[PDB]
């Protein structure tokens, strides 16, 4: 199947933020299994690297004017050597962490921007690989 990558991003971020006590109203609402499997994969990745995640918080020092550069720098590093599902999970978890950090640092408007930046990058740079590699349904089989 083929999905709406914007919807995948928005659902992923909205859930992560709602869990943590922020209702992201600007971003409020086979597909179902994709959303759930991606969330669980990201949570597994967060657990797997729990202490590196904890530590990362201090590394980024986000501000509105630097946030895009900080985001893009990491995304470029993640995919410099090509695409695979692991790096896609890392990309979703990184975006989600950036949204949580934006809320925590009293910069909640950045959530909307991060969601856009993630969607643009999926659209432009990852979708061909996803489609070629069996789509999100292949991800579900591999991670489910
Ligand atoms: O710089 C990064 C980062 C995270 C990964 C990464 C991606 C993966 C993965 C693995 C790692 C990884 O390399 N780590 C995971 C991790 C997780 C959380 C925080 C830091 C790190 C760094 C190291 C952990 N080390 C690796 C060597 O052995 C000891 C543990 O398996 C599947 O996909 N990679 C990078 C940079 C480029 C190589 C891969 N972040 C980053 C971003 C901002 C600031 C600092 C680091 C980043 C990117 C995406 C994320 O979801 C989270 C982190």
């Amino acid at each position: 199947g083929s999905y709406d990558n914007r919807e995948i991003v928005m659902k992923y971020i909205h859930y992560k933020l709602s869990q943590r006590g922020y209702e992201w109203d600007a971003g409020a609402d086979e597909s179902e299994v994709v959303h759930k499997t991606l969330r669980e994969a990201g949570d597994d990745f967060s657990r797997r690297y729990r202490r590196d995640f904890a530590e990362m918080s201090s590394q980024l020092h986000l501000t509105p004017f630097t946030a895009r550069g900080r985001f893009a720098t990491v995304v470029e590093e993640l995919f410099r050597d090509g695409v695979n599902w692991g790096r896609i999970v890392a990309f979703f978890e990184f975006g989600g962490v950036m949204c949580v950090e934006s809320v925590n640092r009293e910069m909640s408007p950045l959530v909307d921007n991060i969601a856009l930046w993630m969607t643009e990058y999926l659209n432009r740079h990852l979708h061909t690989w996803i489609q070629d590699n069996g789509g999100w349904d292949a991800f579900v089989e591999l991670y489910g």
